[PDB]
């Protein structure tokens, strides 16, 4: 190797704006201007400028005076959640055990808005469109197995509101993407207590998911196992993966509550 | 210097957003707490007044970043999406991932990439600690790569400032011994740390450069004493790491 050489009065608007400015960077690989951030967030430019100035002084962002980027310190905000949340902490040995036994990826997600949000994953690579899925990433609820678990937990009025507004695009030719077929699908998921999705999010990808409850019988999250097409038989998901996942969900609930 | 002290250093700055700074500090107050917190606990750790802690928490609850039962407070998974904003907007982290995956597959060991934050290294990508986790720089192989990249004034400032605890019987724990170690890492272009952070842990790291020769980050492989000898690290792992890091630099910067 070569050497190394040389009103609500308690709502704090500026905190809200600063977190929205951080969110404006989602999926933007080129540094951003104030104009772009203001456009995306509908926050006035002068406030965006102050937010960025504050983030820079605190080590969360950087600039050349014209454009702006985030710094790695932003990752420590998510680490504050991961290291203070029993659900995320306790689920990791379970996902690791599921994955070691099945030699497939295992995940846990919650609902955030119209998407599922990954909170913990086993140690396997799962690439969507050759990009690793990761803790903190989001996927649409209507076309994922964990999304359908979490939509099934809604009451019918909330579910219909979601289906009349959501972007139901046909991700593959298999995807259920009209409100009547999604509603009937979600009703069966309720009856079953589990959901299989077969290549409705992307070609080649199959997953099976179950709910995780708290002591009150409320759905806190979903657990799943996710696989590629030629890695499984057609009925292995239900016969092989499902009892493992049901048992893990039951064990995690008992451990926490 | 408490979080409130650091915030109050900018009272003369009219564009510094005090509430944003306190809310970020309130999120940080949860680090490694393992469970939920009261207003009084958060105020004690941050030294931010309780009224302000209350208003920040309230704002986080309204925005979906936290929850409460009226006595204790917890963060919500939406906080994770703040870190994802960095990951999905940073080509270094994005492009590093296939290399880390391939390295880990070949060696059946964990491979990581880290940058320097303050006196710690900060993990920005890993292939099967977590991303966003931190470790001290002085007794880790990536830490020593990144300290080696500093100029000598910054390195000495670090060595006088940092808390150099003896974590194992092998840890180098004084500024003179550590400076000598860093000069050897500079001469080498790589670093092996053998059980200076915890028993059984051994790792090897190299720098990641841009096209102008700035060190941007460090890449490493970490192992246990079980079956990987130091000769293996230096003769088998090191050529792989050097090749991956050169590939990454060329892919990102030409
Ligand atoms: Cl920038
Ligand atoms: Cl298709
Ligand atoms: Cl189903
Ligand atoms: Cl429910
Ligand atoms: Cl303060
Ligand atoms: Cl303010
Ligand atoms: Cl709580
Ligand atoms: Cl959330
Ligand atoms: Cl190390
Ligand atoms: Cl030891």
């Amino acid at each position: 190797a070569p050497p190394i050489v040389a009103g609500d009065p308690d709502f704090m608007t500026s905190l809200a704006r600063g977190l929205a400015v951080i969110q404006a960077f989602q999926e933007r690989k080129r540094h951003l201007t104030i104009a772009q951030i203001s456009h995306r967030t509908e926050i006035p430019r002068a406030a965006v400028r102050r937010c960025l100035h504050t983030l820079i002084k605190l080590g969360y962002a950087t600039t050349d005076g014209r454009t702006y980027s985030l710094l790695p310190k932003v990752l420590t905000l998510g680490h504050a959640y991961l290291s203070s949340t029993p659900l995320a902490i306790s689920a990791q040995p379970y996902l690791d055990r599921i994955s070691d036994q099945l030699h497939e990826a295992a995940n846990m997600a919650t609902l955030e808005g119209d998407d599922i949000l990954y909170i913990a994953r086993s140690a396997t690579v799962e690439r969507l469109i050759s990009v690793d899925l990761s803790v903190g990433g989001r996927l649409p609820a209507y076309c994922t197995s964990m999304g359908r678990i979490l939509l099934a937990a809604m009451d019918d009025t909330s579910l219909r509101e979601y289906l009349e507004r959501a972007d139901l695009k046909a991700r593959t030719s298999r995807t259920l993407n009209d409100p009547e077929s999604l509603f009937a699908c979600i009703q069966q998921v309720r009856a079953q207590g589990w959901c299989v999705v077969d290549q409705e999010l992307e070609q080649g990808l199959r997953s099976i998911a179950v709910p995780v409850y708290d002591a009150s019988g409320q759905v806190l999250a979903a657990l799943n196992v996710s696989t590629h097409v030629g890695r499984v038989t057609r009925s292995e998901l239900e016969q092989r993966f499902l009892p493992i996942l049901l048992a893990a969900s039951r064990d995690l609930c008992h451990q926490l509550f």
